[PDB]
């Protein structure tokens, strides 16, 4: 119960808000993670998508450790939930994973939205700031990315063209 | 159904072990990342109790990733499931927290030891030398430093000395 | 007849399918030779394929040489057959012929696995930790490598696309 | 007698074969020492087989230390026993003290054998795993050289060749 | 049937005379690979007899290896046949191999000789030119090496002195 | 019988009482070996402690060696006798140990003093500079920094202060 003694204009409402992102940040670490060893399967073999999602899953960690560093820093207490197993086993193809990837970093982006409109009502600024200084950006940029290449492997023949995914593979992501 | 081109000598069993030992090890992760960032709470505030965890987490996400790399491999298919939150959200004192470490890798070891004794009964060289090369001796050492760590601080008086805990942090983590 | 000075917990019928496995690495070496010069052709004109096929054709000449020592370390003595040649003189098509030597390194895994069960049937486990350390994991990366390979080549059209045979000699052997 | 807190799976057959173990390693440290000396007398005078068998001394006394480190790391306790002295203060020869560490080595290997053997019984793939990485194969090699050595002797016109002792001294082990 | 594109001025024969010529160029690897064995046994012990006819043994697999590439330069067809083992398991010393090898390479020469008559008979300047410059000379420098190899052997007192074996191991071979 | 070519004023008593310090030396080697690998218990976990007796292990050795090549120096001959296990298996605890070897110390200084008066009462001017640069300073200082840290843990509060033995293992051994 008692209070933190560092703890100072930090809602509770604001707490439990950054408690349940730092969930999401997990389950989009787990996400990649899966959509990764997808394509380094030996009948998908396409090892620079499995990089890139690779890459963005270790991220996406690092997203959840600086909010857990932030709770403590604002005197929150941090409280950890079961992180859910990815909505499919098997990704389809590369520009399926893309697609998904896609969709997963609006629903982040409307998580962290929805955070700073709460932040924003219980006028706490500090918490504002964190929110755009280290992710407001970082979602705009990552959505952009995957919007260029669900759009290229669109252009290029994806999914029916193995072509098309093996050049991308090489020619963007590697 | 049908079979990977690159399957051979590994039992549907091996396989399901495999996915369960791939989730032991991603809740590995989860337990040391729990405990890092308890020692990071300002009322606990024991920076390289925190390290030391947050280094233990990242080794565990490793050993995960190495083993689904290892289903691939052998032409088995991964299947996640949740990574259950861990049993404590305040783990007390660093003494509790080593305690608490070094049952879990016993756990875990115990895992990889019925792992182990699977693929003996399925005359699968090849995963036994991957458990063996990889894992088994990497268990020995992990569960031989929690130990010297739990007698350490148990002998300078831990967990009431708040002292005792605090030295251990400087002399044996630092 | 008698007995090798160093020579300990060395059963005859390892030191014999030892023997039987000098055989089937140079074997292994001669079937890649023969497709490495395949692709050197002037009516196949792939030389990625080439030196891929010939470095691997290397390889196998050193894996027979390691067992020629394996023997002699033993005390056991070497008895070398022909080396029978190869079973096609045209290997078809780039994906043709990774899709015979899938095949030769599934046959020469298989061989290891006799082998180590030999071994493990005698109860000895120098030569178990023989196979396990220097042959069999090196023939899941084999195998799962040729998968991999035979996978891009599918989905990109080959062996009907020579366009498909000649961006992988590019981009995946290059 | 309390369990040690890191101790799993080491059935205690296996702690005193360990204890055994050092012991041996220990007496085979005692013997090249021995032979090393014999040759540094003054009616023996060959330098380098003085300084080959004290290398072999040092050599065993690390074998010994890494068995004290292993029944600490897997919980059990080191009881140490007297070191016998070696067999003979008189050495005779260059190629009878090879021949006498042949011996040697075979004895040792045997008995990690049999160690390998109940580590199997005991299902301790831990344990047979430390014996096969750290000791089966370097006991084969040590076999192999010490034939090789015996075997040139021999050839040379050792041990009533007073001059073959001395020219082996000066190209093998020089 | 259909010619290749690159076929000039290149005979029917002299295409089989050169997988003729590749047969015999592996032979001669197997037969110094062979040998080179031998000498590594516990019982043989000469460790620069084996490495000289390991390097011997690789030249030869190169040997080949120009040849095949030869075939495909001037639009002939690789056509492979068995490698025979060699004649001897067995070399008995190290004079015997050193005789055996001269007698290897003095047939080799008489092969390379019948395929420049052919060359010659055929007015086959490019493949005239091409055994001269690869094959003719290193045959001659071979030989050569081998008859001094023998004649400083047999002064020594070999086979009979194994101390001269020995002292020539090191001396010329080291 | 018949005499050493080198032999000169070197007494067989001296001969005899050399052979003597030779197994105290290594029976001190074994000593501090016993107590090293005790530091190194789970349960007892002061590697400092540990590393601390393996180098005084390791330094008798090279003591033993000394006296080994100065037997042969002089013309006497080595006869060794088996080393003797320590007197204890439980060393207790860091204060303990120290005054355990302290106690070595002074009685191998107590021998070496004895075996100075023989050299002395047979006019050995040459084994009395021997053992006075050698040996009786390297006893004087090994006591006094082992009567120095028995002070200081005395001091700190060991054996009773667990945190006195931890913190002299990081500030005096580390
Ligand atoms: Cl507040
Ligand atoms: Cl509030
Ligand atoms: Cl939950
Ligand atoms: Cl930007
Ligand atoms: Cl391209
Ligand atoms: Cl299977
Ligand atoms: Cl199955
Ligand atoms: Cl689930
Ligand atoms: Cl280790
Ligand atoms: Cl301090
Ligand atoms: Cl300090
Ligand atoms: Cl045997
Ligand atoms: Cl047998
Ligand atoms: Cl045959
Ligand atoms: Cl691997
Ligand atoms: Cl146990
Ligand atoms: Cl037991
Ligand atoms: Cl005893
Ligand atoms: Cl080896
Ligand atoms: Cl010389
Ligand atoms: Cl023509
Ligand atoms: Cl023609
Ligand atoms: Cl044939
Ligand atoms: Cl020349
Ligand atoms: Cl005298
Ligand atoms: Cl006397
Ligand atoms: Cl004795
Ligand atoms: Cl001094
Ligand atoms: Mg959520
Ligand atoms: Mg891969
Ligand atoms: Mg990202
Ligand atoms: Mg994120
Ligand atoms: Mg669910
Ligand atoms: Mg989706
Ligand atoms: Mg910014
Ligand atoms: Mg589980
Ligand atoms: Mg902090
Ligand atoms: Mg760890
Ligand atoms: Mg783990
Ligand atoms: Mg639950
Ligand atoms: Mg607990
Ligand atoms: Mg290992
Ligand atoms: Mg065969
Ligand atoms: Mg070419
Ligand atoms: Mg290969
Ligand atoms: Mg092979
Ligand atoms: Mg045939
Ligand atoms: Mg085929
Ligand atoms: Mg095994
Ligand atoms: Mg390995
Ligand atoms: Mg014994
Ligand atoms: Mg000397
Ligand atoms: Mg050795
Ligand atoms: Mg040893
Ligand atoms: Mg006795
Ligand atoms: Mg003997
Ligand atoms: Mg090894
Ligand atoms: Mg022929
Ligand atoms: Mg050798
Ligand atoms: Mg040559
Ligand atoms: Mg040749
Ligand atoms: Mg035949
Ligand atoms: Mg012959
Ligand atoms: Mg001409
Ligand atoms: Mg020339
Ligand atoms: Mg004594
Ligand atoms: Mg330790
Ligand atoms: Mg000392
Ligand atoms: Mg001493
Ligand atoms: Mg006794
Ligand atoms: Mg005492
Ligand atoms: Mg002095």
């Amino acid at each position: 119960a008692s209070t933190s003694q560092v703890r100072q204009n930090y809602h509770q409402d604001s707490e439990a808000a950054i408690n349940r992102q730092i969930n999401l940040e997990l389950y989009a670490s787990y996400v990649y993670l899966s959509m990764s060893y997808y394509f380094d399967r030996d009948d998908v073999a396409l090892k620079n998508f499995a990089k890139y999602f690779l890459h963005q899953s270790h991220e996406e960690r690092e997203h959840a450790e600086k909010l857990m560093k932030l709770q403590n820093q604002r005197g929150g207490r941090i409280f950890l939930q079961d992180i859910k197993k990815p909505d499919c086993d098997d990704w389809e193809s590369g520009l399926n994973a893309m697609e998904c990837a896609l969709h997963l970093e609006k629903n982040v982006n409307q998580s962290l939205l929805e955070l700073h409109k709460l932040a924003t009502d219980k006028n706490d600024p500090h918490l504002c700031d964190f929110i755009e200084t280290h992710y407001l950006n970082e979602q705009v940029k990552a959505i952009k990315e995957l919007g260029d290449h669900v759009t290229n492997l669109r252009k290029m023949g994806a999914p029916e063209s193995g072509l098309a995914e093996y050049l991308f593979d090489k020619h963007t992501l590697g």
